[PDB]
């Protein structure tokens, strides 16, 4: 699809078949989730944003579908405000800005 | 034109004859730019990103040149690492998400 931005890019993806919303942040290099189990082996990784750093953990190689796009890449599990798809994921599904 | 995710999508901005880069940024509600000395009246405000919550001050009416595109709107000044155009002036300069 085509987005505008009067409201904030939220939209559902699944992942594990759940079902969630999260916010298409072309801001972000890598896509964070809100705690939530995932399978498979994690490492701990520390990452920073505008207020400072936080600890994640980082899952490789996860499925995750953002409105029908497949993607499967790295998904950082920790506290931030929001789910949010990075980049790292934004590319896989083929998504520019344009102006 | 059209920007892709391989990379930051770091523009040039221009700002009362102050040229920087900055984050052309879909998950960011209101831009906000690295500390800087704006005329006029202004605001204090929290804004909450990963890591936690910054100060910063809220200017109105501000404009700022996006890529040659005129934009004016309300600017965010404070302890950032990176200036970021968030979606209170993208939609003025025409900025959407496609995939
Ligand atoms: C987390 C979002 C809901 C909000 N953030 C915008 C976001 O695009 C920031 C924008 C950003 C970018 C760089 C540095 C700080 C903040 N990116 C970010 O935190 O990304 C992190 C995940 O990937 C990593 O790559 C960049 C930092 C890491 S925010 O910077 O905190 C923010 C919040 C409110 C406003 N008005 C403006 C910006």
């Amino acid at each position: 699809p085509q987005i505008t931005l009067w409201k904030r890019p939220l939209v559902t993806i699944r992942i594990g078949g759940q079902l969630k919303e999260a916010l298409l942040d072309t801001g972000a290099d890598d896509t964070i989730l809100e705690e939530m189990n995932l399978p498979g082996k994690w490492k701990p990784k520390m990452i920073g944003g505008i207020g400072g750093f936080i600890k994640v953990r980082q899952y490789d190689q996860i499925p995750i579908e953002i409105c029908g796009h497949k993607a499967i890449g790295t998904v950082l599990v920790g506290p931030t405000p929001v789910n949010i798809i990075g980049r790292n994921l934004l590319t896989q599904i083929g998504c520019t800005l344009n102006f």
